[PDB]
């Protein structure tokens, strides 16, 4: 459990209300879109920010997400861009939650501790590195206590107790599942980490419509993670601005609305 994650997921419990967390890569489809893209996440409901870093070969992700770290490497995004929109909404919302979800070998051309420390001053809570597993992340884990930012690991669908058991030590924030509940197994999955004192599971894959949300949450889950549903708007409506944003206000008030 760590900084803003806590408070906020203080605050959805006194609310008794789940989390709804959405997932961009920066600068899809372009660098200024991407900001306002992620502000209508903002002003809509979102609960948490789930970022990535463009990145040419994501080998964690499929074609949906593949189209997007490809569309803002080629609207040209660099690093220091990807920063520079997490600083701007960091001022604009200072209480906001902001994840990153990361590549190691993105991380090391940068090199750790100047990414970290990027982070850091941008104001970044936690940092995922989707490709590495628990047992081999010392390095970013180490980096990511020496400045602030919580590491976030992931709880695969075929996991075993002893694994899970070190997701839950390890492991702050909040948890990342990756898995959904069925509409009307993971239960098991969720008491486990319940009673090894885990970081607050959000349920992670394939959310796309608000009846899973809504189930993620009757499950025990303290949340969703939703990721390829919306770059899937993004996609579709990269070239006309308003539509996009319009239609990516009513996906997530949508979904948020089922918390």
């Amino acid at each position: 459990m760590s900084n803003r994650y806590q408070a906020k997921f203080a605050a959805l419990k006194a609310q008794d209300k789940g989390a709804f967390v959405p997932f961009v890569t920066i600068g899809d489809p372009s660098p200024e879109l991407s900001l306002k893209i992620i502000q209508t996440l903002v002003d809509n409901g979102a609960d948490a920010l789930e970022l990535g870093f463009p990145f040419s070969d994501p080998l964690a992700d499929g074609p949906v997400i593949q189209g997007a770290n490809l569309r803002s490497l080629a609207a040209g995004t660099t690093s220091s861009d990807c920063f520079d929109i997490i600083t701007k909404v960091r001022a604009q919302h200072p209480d906001m939650p902001i994840g990153l979800l990361l590549y190691a070998n993105l991380v090391f051309a940068n090199g750790i501790d100047e990414f970290y420390t990027k982070a850091q001053a941008a104001g970044v809570d936690s940092v995922l590195i989707a490709d590495v597993p628990v047992e081999e992340s010392a390095p970013f884990s180490k980096a990511a206590k020496a400045h602030g930012i919580a590491p976030i690991f992931i709880a695969p669908p075929n996991a075993d107790a002893d694994t899970l058991k070190m997701v839950s030590e390890q492991g702050e924030g909040y948890t990342y599942l990756l898995s959904r509940a069925g509409v009307t197994p993971i239960e098991n999955i969720l008491t486990q980490l319940a009673e090894f004192n885990a970081p607050p599971p959000l349920l992670g894959f394939g959310i796309a419509e608000p009846e899973q949300v809504r189930a993620a949450i009757k499950a025990g889950a303290a949340g969703a993670i939703s990721g390829s549903a919306v770059v899937k708007i993004i996609e579709a409506h990269q070239h006309d601005e308003a539509t996009l944003l319009a239609k990516l206000a009513e996906f997530t008030t949508a979904m948020k609305a089922a918390t």
